[PDB]
């Protein structure tokens, strides 16, 4: 159903918040063995979501419900052309480039937190 797959999805973005906050405060501590253990489970959540997310859409399109499909498209939009800040961050991270690192990390935290927001949104219209 749409609630089932909205509240998996939910679970597995929760998952991936917590574990990207994990990840920062290895980062901050300089804790490299830690950070590539939490990027490689980052990177398995992140397939594990975009899965549970066109699922999700491909119901929502069934329903008709349409201001819950927009929001699904501006959610599908930034997480798939957010893909391109986290190649970014495995990038700094395999290149040893710390500084280039911690910036990413901070820019991809907005995108969360705007992810989050439509993801609230989505949650009220279904």
């Amino acid at each position: 159903s749409i609630k089932s797959e909205f509240a998996e999805g939910a679970a597995v973005f929760v998952e991936g918040v917590a574990v990207f906050l994990t990840m920062m405060a290895a980062f901050q501590n300089g804790d490299k063995e830690a950070v590539a253990q939490y990027l490689a489970r980052g990177a398995s959540l992140y397939t594990r979501h975009e899965e549970l997310l066109n699922r999700l859409l491909q119901k929502l399109r069934r329903e008709g419900n349409k201001e819950a499909v927009t929001l699904m498209n501006e959610f599908t939009a930034t997480f798939q052309t957010g893909k391109s800040l986290a190649n970014a961050l495995i990038a700094a991270f395999k290149n040893g480039d710390d500084d280039s690192f911690e910036s990413y990390l901070q820019a991809i935290w907005k995108v969360i937190a705007k992810m989050a927001t439509i993801l609230d949104q989505i949650a009220k219209a279904i």
